[PDB]
């Protein structure tokens, strides 16, 4: 939970990324290499390591999904694991249906349908993201973790569709 404490923030999903940046930079200055240029190698190294820690904490807290995954790790969840899969079986089937549709859109080379598909997936990502935030606020950790896993699946679907768009018509 130290990542939050480091930035003097409460362990919650809601936070000011703007205020987070100013504090991250304040901390970062403390470990600027010039401050230890005249020091031993162990000193210069330690500064590098502390700098690394500050950056790991900042990256984790700044990223919406990483921030949620971190918060959940403080409550017995390891979203990094693989043996722990999505419990919402309907969601798995939904993702396969949507992917089969994307393949059809590709075969038809339909730009308008692809644009629509992309926006619809992005909208669902935003809606499920809102649901996760609500679940974290409600402190229903199990539910929040499953939604977080769903968001990871949706993000990949979204990125795959956007990659297709940059090609679609084929020359």
């Amino acid at each position: 939970m130290d990542y939050f404490t480091l930035f003097g923030l409460p362990a919650r999903y809601q936070l000011d990324t703007q205020a987070l940046s100013l504090r991250f930079q304040d901390l970062q200055r403390q470990y600027h290499p010039d401050k230890f240029a005249s020091g031993s190698q162990a000193e210069q190294l330690a500064a590098v390591q502390q700098s690394a820690t500050i950056n790991q904490a900042w990256q984790t807290l700044r990223h919406p999904l990483m921030r949620a995954e971190y918060l959940l790790s403080l409550h017995g969840f390891d979203l990094a694991s693989e043996q722990h899969t999505v419990r919402d079986t309907a969601f798995l089937m939904e993702q396969l249906e949507l992917r089969e549709e994307l393949d059809e859109i590709e075969q038809a080379k339909d730009e308008a349908r692809l644009e629509s598909f992309i926006k619809r997936v992005k909208k669902m990502f935003d809606t499920r993201h809102q649901l996760m935030v609500e679940q974290l606020d409600n402190e229903t950790w199990d539910a929040a973790a499953d939604t977080c896993r769903k968001l990871r699946f949706l993000d990949k679907l979204r990125s795959s569709a956007e990659q297709l768009e940059e090609k679609l018509l084929d020359f």
